[PDB]
């Protein structure tokens, strides 16, 4: 049985208003299933359940919370193929990706945080004589999490792993475009023994369920991943009760290839950086910044590789690139081909739907490479979020850095060089939360992930995530302080 | 010579529009001086100066940022008397307090952060074989800081200590009601060698300079201490560029006295907690929560102490309590006495201006103790922010806890008992960022200070403040990762 | 099949000289089995195997080392009954203790360190401009571990958990008196996938296998638990190659009962503190230090409880206390009854073997309580290591502290009081690595465990253990330091 | 007035036996002065004083201990020229080096630790429900420190900075060869307000004062820097009371130059690495390991630079290299020149005293460069500790690594290359506590410094030094643990 209902207080249930949403398969636009569609009243029920569960969940020994997460990681791995199939069906990710990347990264992140739960420690502060001052890292309470459609399975672990490990209870609103793997995950949570109310899943529209969750007076923190524009609306919503906010927003990642780069490695790395996940990744290498000396040779080979990518049915293990996750998103991406040409950009390959008649009803676009004239051009500035890379050239390291920092974003970045000093100097100077040298999109559940500036704030992963999901509770005991009276009598 | 101008890019300067504000002495309403009144255009010049200075300030070794803060601490101590006099003149703080508390706490916090600058360390993450992942704690950039009028001198250290130590440049908007000590502090900063543009001071109205600072696109973080309402406006303003936000908003601190307390210590503690600084402290012990068996005995002594407090001219060394800082605030506090009586509270002492004719022109109110009918009464819920304490009684530990947590605030808290288990159990369960046991208002520059819920987020002091004034910069080096091509050919 | 051979390089093997050691059941003195008896040559083979395995084990991603430990914890839990039966057979621990304490503590500690493996992080140091300095916590290499007979199963986890998680390989010499559970643990390690050579177990005499392991030039650290006198010999042995040393040595724990203690709780706590594990615990509460006001009432009840303890066959689930682990150890304990009487001590209960004829061939002694006249008496100074507690009385808190600190040991300690100040003050002033308030012998795999002074140095458990099983590796990159020549030309 | 007596309990005093030692000027063999010669009885007096002082020193707020170290740093800087002159007179270091390096590094280290004192924090461990477990980092007590003659002034700070910051009291035995600057340091300590007994200085012979200090039952830790043989003797002495031990025991540092190195930087780096301080540095780059393709080129320039180094009177600011510190050490270095030639090494420059007759009575030797026939030759294996470098060549990275790791030492190391992967890969694989890339001998008071294997254990500098100068004190409070009785009745 594929689960399709909301999950509130340990049960699968219909939405209060009995609404549904059609969930589509991006390979052919067919209806996979209808899901229950959470609205404000459902979010209220979910927050109520999380509130009731919080005292017992936070009071549970940290090792006990940890153990549940470990059991969940094992269960995810035991269900790898079914979860991969479901994620591919819903998202359009090639089955080879959901098998090799989506499922294992999800399990690995839950396993990490299972081991992390009882490794977060408080502190003892050296203060005045006769005083003891201990500081706990206490959970916040009920945390609300809003997740987009590009890595829905993976994001269950990135969001919930630290939140739960830290002793918070959760209301998570996954994308209504791709909600199916998230409902399976919570089903597994119940199976391994998560208590009722600790995790509540409320798929529904952003403007119904998402808005209520961000505004809710009983929620202590809202975590959001998506567009910079929607990020602003999350911040606006947080004013009501001054809930804490975490934001992972746009990127327009530079992928810089210097003239001493290993071209083999860099060409493959560039293709990985932008075409993996159909470019639907906030850290995609969407700006390919090529040293003038190697640019022609790089592009000859990179264009040939891109043109060869096998586009097709996500469920075929031979498929290398799937469709985009929605029709609207496909049109968004194609529209940027027109934008690019109007500003004198050259389309080196792709920029249209594939020919194959078997793909005619899916949201497919060919890998697209455009060379732009200036780093200020629209396609060099605006997030396309598809398999679409904009090429720029440079001479000096200073030029490469200026290009890298030329946008409104600062999420990921990376560069290919074999010069020791350059690697570290560039990495320090690029405006980004993450910089990959001679690799790209390396993620690890202990390695802090997030942005600077308009790319948001807060970090997923590691001790950083645990810090962001707890609050300092400072306690002072006056043992022998011998404090003189302030008003002497 | 008393400085009265804006401090921008290393120089004292008039405001662009040449506006001024009158700074009053609360002892008598006299105009001490005009100051230059910063508006948006001055904030822009200040942010520009800070932006220009940031690269060289951030590139300075941490130890040498630290040395400057160390030298500043020494310079403050060397100027103790003159600084104390100026603070007392502006704020109404008794000279005995500005000498013993305001100046020393300010010096201690700068000294702490001077030693802290090169103690903040990054991390190295264990990741896949053949990869090196190091994480720096980099400064944010230009940080904006808005501070109120109750501890202006001390706030310079609480705000600027961590921000500067961490490598940020600063634009600070002190209260236009009490700006004078902050201008002397930045003059000392220049004297000890702070580079031009690293610290910029722009006193002006909230709605001119403050609003622009919070909205400014060149500012990476805004820190605000003051009212909940205004805190919401700071949040709203942050949307433009998604700058990070730190908020310290109201408190309504419970001060709980159990029947096994050392009453001598607790009585003195209670008087310190609410009457020090004329009650103008976010962490004031404004709700005195007394066990029924000892409430009458406690009050008889506490009321006698309170009625004896010597109210008078701040510059008199015998003065124990000064005036409130502004006419507006005094009227507010007197309004709450009326409210208290209106809702059936019993004013046990105080509630009106002192009799002494010499004090007729100043913003004086006597220490005020009111016993409230209910924990839901206005004076038991709303921040009065004056030398005004509301008394409530309880029997059981559970009722003490319920009272303690019955407000919209969660900043500080404390309790007096000699029972081991009760002390730790109550401390864990009270909604507050700080809990003092057998003491109150203990502050130390290493001990994290801030609130939960609508009292805000972020922490002053310690490693916590350094974390909130830096960002994670994760760098990955592929040394020997041997990453297979994603598109195999 | 019960394993009895050495475990070297992934296989169970006989000893080079083909020697054996008889393993006795302390309930009746019968030979359970013969084990292979390691000598110096076998230690050499084990070190060689650990040396060969070290590069691949340390190069393994920390998460993959951690996963092995997690799997081992699960395997131990799945085999709780058989492991408990085996430990009880060999050690004399009541089966109810091996089921409820020995097995679960072993699993919990291995699980903790499995989670810990990829949570240990390096650091990045703020240094001169243009330099990058990162510091790794690298494993030491091959570590030797020598473990006594009182908690042999539990000690496998306490020693091997941090060592392995940190990326060291291990040669462990368990006690030849109680080696059987350790050989089962290593077999489980092989089953869950630990590589050959990573863990090597060499049961044999201290003076053959132990001495060679301590002296071995290829071993980078030796960890020892046991007597202070043998610890000296470990230190001596370490001179050869200046290997690192960790020591947990004698204890003579004070268990202090103030006149405001919960007597119910403290009487039960005292019995647990000394009679659990037949008092064969370094942290046993072997000095019961009683406030004069409560001493008579406490003793009447404590003596009644002690004399009611059900002594019997360890394999009966009704048994509350088993025999001591060896004949020679029984005689040590009994000899101290004579010592106690000669210095005018009074035996309140026990001090002889039980009467039950079924127990005649086992190493059984009744729970023994002696009241000594002075804290300087032999039975108040010398470690007895059996179910033998020495009572002293006191008046003031200062005398209780003086008594507590009157021995040559400093391992564990504890006290029973309800006074908040006293509890923290005493805990700070007592010479010990651990102090339990209103409890005793609380152990947790994150909570550092070890002594001060002659009780040794280093810590089991937590991040402290990880620090002690790694070494700092500092790497400096001069990116842009621009260092002027020292000899200017 | 040059102080020459022992410093014990706040006072300069003669030795109990009234013995003295002659302190020589290495420029001319002349007697600077006689110093008091501590023997065992004086060590006893010093440890007694430190024991008496410990309770009040450890009880002082951390910030107050910190403030004293901060003041000391300033006083050192205020006395730069006189300290530099005294250090140069006693040690032979060129005045330019004592001014630019010895004094500033000493001040910087005390300043770092003065700021560190109140930054070391304890922990709160997540444990069973209803228990609070906090862990303090408490000082050890009285610590003994034994220091050689090569950087005597700097060693005062490296040793005493962390020990004092952490709350220990100190008995320091400086080298009797170069005791004078240490006696001035402790005089400054008294001047800035260090309490009597907190720091005690006992210059005397190793076999009288040093041996007693290492054996003393009142000393909780001994820290020793010097020869391997003497380190073994320290270890042996530690057995008495099982005091903690720290050892820094020499080096035979590889300085590897790859064929892609910046030769200008590397030639200057090599000269600094071995000729600074006359090669009397345990981290000296004493093995120059050169890639075959650049070896001849490098050596032609390096030999020319070395031959040009200006040898002469330490008091002349034009002097670049002074004499060795003692006649005995000079004879040892001259003997190693003979050894080098005996084994077929090629002396490329130096190897004997300079001919200038004004230097005839001093312990002078010219910068000496020997190309060795094999990496196993004596001068390629044994510490010469003079301005003496042994050259070896290689052809693959693996050969360079094999050479690097071919000695019995593992203290410092470094390499010069511009290949990114090689830099980090080689740094990870070299057996050493420290690895410098494109630089050498970079030391910072936050960057841990120490060896592996026979080079010792423990670390100077940073949080690492603070850890090694404290002990974990774990306190458990049973608040609401609800522990069932073990013996159910
Ligand atoms: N106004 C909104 N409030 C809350 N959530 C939203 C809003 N708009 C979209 N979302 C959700 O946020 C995720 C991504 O939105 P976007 O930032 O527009 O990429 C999806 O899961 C949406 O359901
Ligand atoms: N709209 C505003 N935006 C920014 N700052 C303000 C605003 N209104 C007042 N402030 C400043 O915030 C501090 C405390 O404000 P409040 O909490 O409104 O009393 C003072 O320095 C005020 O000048
Ligand atoms: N001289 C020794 N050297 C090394 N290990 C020993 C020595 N004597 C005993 N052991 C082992 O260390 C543990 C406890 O020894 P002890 O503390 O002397 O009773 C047991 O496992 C012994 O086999
Ligand atoms: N047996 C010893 N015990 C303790 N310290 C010594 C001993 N012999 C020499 N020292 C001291 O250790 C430092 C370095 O000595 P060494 O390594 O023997 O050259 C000097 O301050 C010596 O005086």
């Amino acid at each position: 049985h594929m689960q399709t209902q909301l999950f509130i207080d340990g049960r699968f249930v219909d939405a209060v208003d009995r609404g549904t949403i059609d969930v589509l398969n991006p390979h052919d636009g067919s209806v996979i299933t209808k899901i229950a569609a959470a609205t404000a009243a459902d979010v209220d029920l979910a927050v109520d359940a999380a509130t009731r569960a919080f005292p017992a969940w936070s009071a549970m020994p940290a090792a006990e919370r940890g153990r549940l997460l470990l059991r969940l990681a094992d269960a995810i791995e035991a269900n790898t193929e079914a979860l991969a199939q479901l994620e591919s069906l819903d998202t359009g990710h090639p089955i080879r990706d959901s098998r090799a990347l989506d499922v294992p990264r999800t399990a690995a992140c839950f396993r990490y945080f299972g081991g992390m739960a009882d490794k977060l420690q408080g502190s003892v502060i050296p203060v005045d004589t006769g005083f003891l001052n201990y500081v706990q890292r206490a959970p916040i309470g009920v945390v609300g999490q809003i997740v987009p459609w590009n890595f829905p399975l993976m994001f269950t672990s990135w969001k919930m792993g630290p939140a739960l490990a830290a002793g918070n209870t959760v209301v998570l609103k996954p994308s209504e475009i791709t909600p199916l793997s998230t409902l399976r995950i919570v089903e597994l949570m119940a199976e391994v023994g998560f208590p009722a109310g600790v995790v509540n899943i409320v798929p529904g529209y952003g403007h119904t369920a998402g808005q209520r969750l961000a505004e809710h007076p009983g929620v202590g923190k809202i975590a959001f991943t998506g567009s910079t524009a929607t990020g602003r609306r999350i911040v606006e919503a947080s004013q009501g009760n001054l809930k804490r906010v975490q934001l992972e927003l746009g990127g327009k990642g530079a992928n810089i290839v210097f003239d001493d780069a290993n071209l083999d490695a860099a060409i493959n790395g560039a293709a990985w950086a932008i075409f993996h996940n159909q470019g639907q990744a906030c850290i995609a290498g969407s700006r390919l910044v090529l040293h003038e000396r190697i640019a022609d040779a790089f592009l000859e080979r990179f264009v040939a590789l891109a043109s060869s990518i096998r586009i097709g049915n996500p469920l075929d293990p031979n498929t290398e690139m799937g469709p985009l996750t929605s029709k609207q998103h496909l049109d968004r991406v194609l529209s940027y081909v027109d934008v690019a040409r109007e500003q004198g950009g050259r389309v080196l390959t792709g920029g249209s739907a594939p020919q194959d008649p078997a793909l005619a009803n899916g949201y497919y676009v060919r890998p697209t490479i455009v060379e732009a004239k200036h780093a200020t051009d629209r396609v060099a500035q605006e997030e396309v979020f598809g398999p679409f890379v904009t090429v720029l050239r440079f001479g000096s390291d200073d030029e490469a850095l200026a290009i890298a920092n030329a946008t409104e974003y600062g999420l990921g970045s990376g560069l290919w060089t074999n010069d020791l000093s350059r690697a570290h100097r560039m990495a320090a100077r690029i405006d980004a939360g993450m910089c990959w040298i001679n690799c790209y999109k390396r993620v690890n559940p202990g390695s802090p992930f997030g942005g600077v500036g308009k790319s948001g704030y807060g970090r997923e992963m590691g001790f950083e995530a645990m810090h962001d999901y707890t609050e300092a509770r400072s306690v002072w005991v006056n043992v022998d302080g011998n404090v003189p009276p302030h008003f002497k009598r």
